[PDB]
């Protein structure tokens, strides 16, 4: 966004009548909803095999859809990563779901496999679906990561002047280096959706032109 | 949910009528595409700024008469240079293909030089949700000078998917709520149609490398 330029003593020089950048936003918003619906989705398909059939031409019952909706808007409004699975975990032993255990040591743990994926290997990923450890039968709740775009924009300073153009947004020119530096940071960094819902480390690559 | 399922010894036991998957794979296709118009327009707008005759209304991009648009003469050459970057296959030679164009433009890459030797002034590092300030610094930084132009390339969160699995003995049931449920009457059948066909034609697999977390959660059947 670029709603914030001004205030931070900036000028907007260019602005897109139609924004690439709030398209990826609705992009954003639309693969984090269907993730909340991915996930109700699995938790109730899990407990109706482990106790028969959710279905009613290609839908699911009304009624699932309903519990599905109630437990992906909870899933939602949970905060982090780690307590929106906790909800997860907590509605399937609500509905009779048992987590398997392993022992590491003399210790009981939750016998959930952590991972890596990749365009050419998902051996790992594969071991973990298949196995059943000490069973011959077992059910999976699968959390998979799905790979990110790749996004370019663009800047010129000279002395303490920057432009700075994203041609998700337009244009803009900062007259001081701290002015660009604290508006990028408190402003654009979150509202652009460039910064994502989870911490982790994503590359960057500036490549240095003479002006 | 696929015809590839019942070519590996599958049975597809529900189809969603509206596949989300099918959703996702076209918000892949745009993401890839824009990132292609971002690149091109990006190198476009360093060449005008680099070539620049003092005040910019003397070689502007922008269209005088239509408030927030590109002139149509800037959104030709765009598309020419996002195409040739799109049909170059490796990112590498997307970035070198757009590295020679700018110099055809007259644009000239900054050199770190140390006695006879150069390589290219590129400097990378990491982002994260609550961290850019390497980037900033990235950014600001002139070397030498106290002048610079920069193409800024940065990663993009990927969203996160969730499907489930029901094993007995060699029976494996896959569900996938983007697609569907599907039964294969042995692992092996499983295995061989998730990595050679599962796993490309669902938008899963990604265009780059780069690993991606995967968590697995165990229940009694
Ligand atoms: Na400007």
């Amino acid at each position: 966004s670029m709603a914030s330029v001004a205030e931070y003593g900036g000028e907007v020089s260019f602005k897109y009548a139609q924004s690439k950048g709030e398209v990826y936003k609705e992009i954003v918003k639309h693969v984090d909803t269907q993730h909340g619906v991915s996930e109700s989705t699995c938790a109730h398909w899990i407990a109706n095999k482990v106790s028969n059939t959710m279905y009613e031409k290609g839908h699911l019952k009304q009624e699932a859809i309903d519990s599905i909706k109630k437990l992906q808007t909870e899933f939602m409004q949970s905060g982090s990563a780690t307590q929106q699975f906790k909800l997860t975990d907590n509605w399937l032993q609500e509905q009779g779901v048992v987590p398997k255990e392993k022992k590491v040591g003399d210790l009981s743990r939750r016998d959930e496999v952590a991972g890596t994926v990749s365009k050419s290997d998902i051996s790992a990923l594969t071991k973990a679906i298949l196995d059943t450890g000490s069973d011959t039968a077992g059910a999976k709740k699968i959390s998979i990561n799905l790979e990110g775009g790749s996004h370019t924009v663009s800047a010129l300073v000279q002395g303490e002047k920057v432009v700075f153009f994203d041609p998700n947004f337009g244009e803009m020119t900062f007259p001081s280096h701290q002015k660009f530096e604290s508006w990028l940071k408190e402003a654009f960094w979150e509202k652009s959706g460039y910064a994502g819902k989870k911490e982790g480390k994503r590359f960057f690559n500036v490549v240095n032109y003479h002006a």
